[PDB]
Formats: C-alpha cells, structure tokens, sequence
C-alpha cells in the first residue's frame, strides 16, 4: 500500500539477464528461427546536436547478425515475423540527458540534419539514459531475396535503425547503454552452399557479401576503405596492374600489419587489420586515376 | 581415495579505461598454481580426478555511483583463443554480465569421466575439463580502481595414491624445466639480458641464483612491489638470495645481464 | 507487487534497537542465564591488508563481559548453549570496502598474515560496511573451568573472535559499525565468592582474572604493562626491593598520574591509569635484569 | 573433515651384542617428523584428530643362522623413561618378540576422544596418544649389521579446517625459531662449536645461511653420507647453499666456528 501521489529517485537501478536459448524447427517450406542479438554500446556527447548510429536489417549482414549468417547461407529468401529492440543502461541518476530509437523503412537514405526533423518519423522514441524502453516494429507480408552482390537496397533490404544521443555533461559517464534485439525469421528455398568472402576490382563490381566500402574523394586520388564490423579477422590482399606512388598506409586505426612490398607493376601485398570502433579505416593508396586491379577481403 | 569440498579465491578485477574489453583466463585443473592454493599439494600424490560439482560466484566491494559491466563465462574447449568482440562472447552458452555493485552466480553441469591429472606437453584436450573467461571493458576515469572477487565452489574425488611430486622448482639457464609451473624465463637479446615472468600471484617468493664465471650486473627490480636482496655477486664463485613479493600476474621483477649462454643454477620456491 | 527484477541502492539505512531484559532461573544442578552484551567499534584502515582485533570468549573475562562477571565469582564450571554475533552499520552508501568476522577453537594461536589464509577458516562471513549481517557459532557439551591464576589456554577456554576490515578510501568515515553478543550460558557448582584484583610478581606468577599483561622484549631491560580493557578504574601499585633507574614513565596512552618516588631501595609507588583504545599500555620501567618484587592492579 | 589410510616407513633396526637391550622410542602424533612423513601436510590443515586403527609389522631380513630376539611394545603415556629390566618390558600388555628371520603384528585398540595437533611447546599428557618401543638385545659375533624394517598402518579422521602453515623452516643463531620443526640446533663451550641435528630421514634436505662475519670454517662434514656445498665462503655478508643426505636419525653436518651468539640467518627445507 505505498503513497501513489508520491515517488522517489533512487541512486541506481540494476537489470539482470542471462542467456536465452534459440529456437529452430522445420515446416513444409522451410525453416523457423526465434533468437536474440546484442549491436553495440553508446557513448558520451557534449553538444546540443545528436550524433547517429545506423544499422541495415538483412538475414546476410555480417554487421547486424552474428550466427544467422551461418544459417542463411543455405537459403534464397526470407520474411520477418516479429521484431523488437531494447535498450539497457549502465549510469547513474546524476547523468543528465536522453538517448533516441528510430526506424526507417528506406535503407538508402541520409540521417536527418537537426532535432526537430527527428522526431517527425512515426514510432520513435526517447528516454533518459538512466532507465530502460523497447521498440517494437510491426512487419508485413513480402518476400525478398537476400543481399548478395550490388543491387538497388529498396529491393533487397527491410530497413534501418538509428540510434542518436545529444546532451551531456562536461564531467558524465564515458558509456551510456547497450542495445539488443529478438528477431523471429523464416526461410523457404534450399539452395547449394555458398563461400564467405569479399571479391572485387575499382570499377565499382563486388560479389560477395558486404563487408567494406570503397570511397574516392578525388584529390590526387587517395582510396578510402572503411569497414562496417569489429570481428578483428580482416585480411585484405590486392594486386597491382601498374606503378603506384604509395599503399598499405595507416589512415586511422588500432593496428596495421603488411608484408610484401607495392612498389613493382605486378604486385601483390597483404595485410591485416585491427578494428575497435565502427567506421575505421585501415587503408589509403594514393594513385593519378582509377586503376585496375584486384582486392579480396576476408573475416578471419 | 578421498573427497572433499571447499571454497578458494582466484583474483581481482581491476578497472578498465580504453574503448577495447578486457579479458582474463583460468585453466581448470587440480595441478594448476595459477587456479588452486590448496588442492594442489593434496592432487600431487594422486593420479586420477573427477569433479561432482562447481560454481562461480562475484563478490562486489564497488561504490554505488560506479558505472560500467563485468561478465563471466565457461566454455568446454582449453586449448582455443580468447575471442575478439562481445558479441561472439555473448554468444556463448550460460554467460553471465551484471553491474559491478551487486553480485552473481555461474553454475555448471559436470559429467562422468576420469582424466589425468599432469603437468606436461600432452593433448588439452585429453587432461584438461574446461576454462573460465571473465571480462571487463567499460569504466571511466573518476572510479575505484577495484571492482570485485572471484571464488569458486567445488567437488572433486581423487583416484590413485602415487609417489609425491616435489613443490620447488630447480632449472638452469640452457632451458630445462621441471617440478611445479611456477615461474618463466624469457629473452629479448643475449646482450640485455633475461626476464623472469612469475605467472602466479603471492608473497615471500624466494629465488637464489649461482653464477660459475664473472657477470656485470643481477638483482635488478622491475616492477616488484617490494624486493629484497641479501648475497652479493662477485667474481667466479658467488651465491645470491632474493626475496619478491608479487601483486598481480607477470611482472617480470627480476633482470640480469650476461653473456649468450652462462652456466648456473636457480631455485625458486614459493612462501 | 514490486518488481523483483529491479534493485535499488539508498542513501543510508537506519537500524533501531532497544534494551532487552536478561533471564535467569534456576534448575537442579545450577542456574542459567541469558543475555546480551556490546563488545566494541570498528575504525577505518586505508592499506590492502587487514588489522584484526581479537576477543577470548571466558565468563570471567573482564574485556568482553560486563554484568557476567559477578555471577560468575559463584561458581566453578560453565557450558555455553547458544553464541551470535551481530554487526550494526554507521555509515553510508558512499563508503566502499568490505568488513570480516571469524572464530576459531584455538584460543593461543596468533592471526593469519594474508587475506588468503583468511577465507580459510571455516564459517568466516564478510560483507559491504553499510549492511548487517548475524554469525552463528555452534556448541558442543563439555564443562570447563573458569580462568582463575595461570594455566593452559587449551584446557579452560572456549574459543576467539576475530575481527577485520582492510580496504577503504582516503576521504572516508572514521567509524564503521558496532559488535554485539547474545548468549545462553549455564553453572554447575556453587562455592565461596572471590576477590577482584590482580597480584603478582615479574618472574611469571599471576593470582587473579585476567586483567593485564607483561613484556620484556629486553634491551637494556624496559617492561611494557598492557591492559585489555576500558574500565578507567586502573589503579597499580608497585613495590621494589632494589634500585631503580626510572619507573612509572609514560608510554602511549590518554592519562597518567603517579603519586610516590621510586628512586628508594625499598619503595612502593601508586598510579591511576585512564584507558581510550585497547592495548594502551601506561608502564614503562627500565632495570638491569628482571627484578624482585610485586605488583597489584585493579578495576574501580 | 576428511578421512586417509595409509601406509608408511619408520626406521630399520640393528644388531646389538651384550645381553642388555637397546631402546628406541616412537612418538604417535600426526605433526611429527619423526614418524610421518606424508601425513603431516593434510595435518597441517587442522587442528584435532581421532584414530580408528593402529597396526605394526615387522619385516625381516636376515638369513636363518642369525639367532637372538627383537621386541616391540606400546605404551600410552608419552612422558615415561624406558624400563632398565627385561621383566619389566614383558609387563606391559600386548608385548610380542620373536627371532630376527620371521614377523609378527602388532594391534593396538583405539579410544574416541578429540585431541589438539602437537604445537612446539606443550603438556605431553594433553596432546599425544601414546609412544612405541623397539628393543633388541642377543646376537652373536659373526651377524649381519641390518635385522628388519618396522612399518604403521593407520586410519585418521580430522575435523576443524584452518589456514594453512608454510613448509620450510627459518632461523637464526638466537634462540627463536617458527615454522615446522626439521632441525635442531645447540652449542658446546666458549670455543664455537655449533651442532646441527636433522630429524628425519631424507636426501632433499637442503640448508642456506648467512654470515655477517668471518668465519674461520664452516660446511665441514661429521657425519653425512655425501656432502656438497657449492657456495663459497667470505668476511663479509655471503651465503652458503648445502645439500645434505640423511639416513640414520641425529645425523648431520655441523661447523660453525665465530662466536658464542653470533649473528646471521639460514634457511631450511626438506624436498
């Protein structure tokens, strides 16, 4: 019988979870899968302006799921029976602030520029980052093939999800939460194996599953090479068909490693790369034009 | 032979700052120096092991106002790399995570089976049961620089009485080991010398050198809490006798210059 | 219906408790008593290591009961039936640390150097500086003398509490918590009453209850007089046979007050003594070897 | 608690010609060095103990033309001089002898009271059981020097668990000591003479000492089977590192020649 017109602050709060178990079986189709995800952690911002984090919902995204893949390997197409996100806190009642969820249903699309246009999608939603909230989506009946490689993302993908934190502190926490997600998927044509890695060249051909992306930003050439995972096995290898000025050099990273050397007409170099953060890139070859070549990545 | 039950402490977390996670492994078997403080002399006259029961548990000694995550895991496999990101760590079975001011339990099944218990060059996979993985990534800067404690409960039945195996450990400079893993020799470069990585945590570890010819310099101190060295070296015929006590895992307290390869002997012992 | 998912963490608890009345009665073979008493405070310690205070369990033992004393001058064997302790807290959320109680069987056995050889004992309890926790110790039936002039530990005591706390901040309280006792304890066989002073002389003969202690660690001779209680009743009386270099010195304690000369051949000198914390000792009288003589100290 | 059986060796017995025997007592307490030698690690763990069974054997080895009698007994008071008649010793209840080519068995009944683990100083009569007497006293001229071997089997239960106690032995040339009791120590007159007692029987003692000032000698062997010492000598502060093999009771290595109380330190280990 405690006061209902009164309520109290405490210092902290606690949330205890352990692992669950997934669920598969079979039906005439196909198969069904229930299972449970973690994305990542959310930092700190001292500004008035949010910062984003995105993340594109595919069955064959090696920088959403982690042993999906390994069972979406055998199947053609999908379809999405419940989706839901949470969020767990990590602060105390003295962190001042809010952290936001959204999701949207164009997967080729640019983070909005200022706060009030953010809160102009349907279903998001916001808090203080010392408490918990679920987001949840509601899904239809379509389905679509899985992402393998280059094609328009309004045919093959489902969505995107931002996440965004703006104001804080100067003396707060350096980490705010972490984010999960429960998932129900179903998969319907049995197909023959496939191979997991990244094959490509520099005129715009990948075939394979998405692991980098190349950008150019031409000013005496210069290749950038960004990666979207943290799974700390990338080993890259590219040959070179004619001179090159410079390669293999560490743009921003935590660790760097090559081997042979680049500066031959028929070469082929080798490195690996180290990554702690989302965005990182280990890779920057100055060239005069686009060149022709042959670059392969590979996780573990 | 016999049975018995009890309760041992491993170690301590410390505070983590950078972005990267932290990670520490625990080998679970009864000859091992680095997990046991008290089985180890009653596992050193028997030859066969098995466990009935085992827990986990994590004791907090944190404020309340400090923020972050600490996570506990098992897994089957001994001989296999640590992972690199969290969500492969998460994706284990039975893994535990909780705010460091409150604490948990991590209980895991056992089965039937008789394995050796050895120190060696064989097979993990053939003498060992598992290991235990606990994790640390995010703190900041205005925290205590302890969070908590580890201990484990247990069961275990022993087998087959054996001859005893002697507790100190004898060796010398061209590489030959044996009695308890205690402590590792290391070198960088014949000129600089050698590093002396004691691998276990306690206090009053004596360790006495012989050099047979002339050296530069020995008895150098590290990164050893406290160090106390009481013969002198000179000359051909020296002795020395160093005491070290050690606060957390390799160290590497002690240094000595030489040539390649020197003749001697040394002892180390622990308490 | 709250939610047993979620925890919280308050600023302070406040325990309250009153006095409670003692029982005695009477049965064929004696009378038996139950009650409770306060033993002492905790303090602070700033290192790694732990500081233990320890405390013999004996009915007439004047540095841990109080009101037992006089029944127990009665009387000749005693039996404990019940034995808890328990700790009240003093002190915020804010203080971090732990806090550590024991008991072993041996009563002349010196505490453990390591934290490790601590959690060896079984039945050891340890817990936050802001919360309480109780300790049960278990009784065997065995009757045992009271301790009366000098004998073997082993053959008249029952066992020992230890008590710890060794880590806490440099801005911290100075207190921590309180101890205290309840207890059940039985008599058998009536006789004469006693008196309450202690006598005696410097080459090892003691006539009373335990109220000091004698050391020599001798250089150039110097004996130090320690008590193990807080009574501030002390008052010692000294006689010597021979010359004296210097007596009645003050060594570390709150008050000293000396009445007599020593410097005579045949002398008796007379000292009150005020007590703050235990094993302060108010004694300390240089010679050329151990002396003849003798000494009384008593309480009130 | 826990609760062992186990099987062990004490000591091997001699010839003796005139017709009045020769003693040799055992003292049963499980901290004795002088009877155990694997039981007192599991008793240096707690703190009392109850025994359930108490055997011994003889075992011979001498050929048939050997002629005379050996002799065992028990007796239950550990503070008692030996009896200087053979009457005497056949007075006590459970006395058995034979001729030095069979064996014979010895079984003592056992009593349920809890007793304290023997510390360095103590009443006798508190602490022990009891105590063994071997004796032999008839052989001829002609006899081999070695007669038979004495062996206990014994079944111990031990019940309050405590912390545990370091194996090796510290001191100094003073009068104070700590740790378990492997050697002893004593002085003979103004003229420094030091006498060094081991015992326990046993090739892996090994013994370290400092010397704050010359010595005139030191490490000259009296008594050992083999001796070794690899560590010279100085004036100034050095240490000496000993090996010592042992194998008759009160035999050692014993020179010391600087003062009547001089100061230093040693160190001593057994394995």
């Amino acid at each position: 019988v405690q006061k209902v017109t009164r309520l109290s602050a405490p210092v902290a709060l606690a949330y205890r979870e352990v692992s669950t178990q997934p669920r598969v079986s079979t039906a005439r189709d196909g198969i069904t899968r229930s299972g449970s995800e973690l994305i990542t952690t959310l930092k700190k911002n001292t500004d008035t302006e949010p910062k984003y984090t995105t993340a594109v919902l595919n069955p064959s995204e090696p920088g959403t799921f982690n042993q999906l893949i390994k069972e979406a390997a055998q199947y053609e197409k999908y379809r999405f029976t419940s989706l839901r996100f949470r969020y767990s806190p990590m602060s105390p009642s003295t962190t001042g602030g809010k952290v936001a969820l959204a999701f949207d249903r164009d997967a080729a699309k640019p983070p909005p520029n200022d706060l009030a246009s953010l809160y102009n999608i349907e279903g998001c939603v916001s808090s203080v980052p010392w408490t918990g909230f679920i987001l949840t989506v509601p899904t239809d009946s379509t389905d679509r093939f899985v992402a393998d490689g280059i094609s328009d993302p309004k045919l093959v993908d489902f969505g995107k999800l931002i996440m965004a934190t703006y104001g804080q502190g100067a003396n707060d926490a350096a980490q705010l939460g972490e984010v999960r997600v429960e998932y129900t998927v179903q998969l319907k044509n049995r197909t023959g194996s496939t191979s997991d890695a990244q094959i490509g060249d520099f005129a715009g051909v990948k075939d394979g599953p998405r692991l980098v992306s190349w950008s150019k930003t031409k000013g005496t050439a210069g290749w950038e090479h960004d990666c979207h995972f943290l799974g700390t096995g990338n080993f890259s290898l590219t040959l070179f068909y004619e001179k090159a000025p410079v390669s293999g050099l560490e743009n921003a990273d935590a660790s760097d490693f090559s081997v042979l050397g680049e500066a031959a007409a028929g070469s082929v170099q080798w490195a690996g790369v180290k990554v702690a953060e989302r965005g990182q890139g280990v890779k920057m070859v100055t060239t005069e034009e686009q060149p022709k070549g042959k670059w392969q990545a590979l996780r573990i």
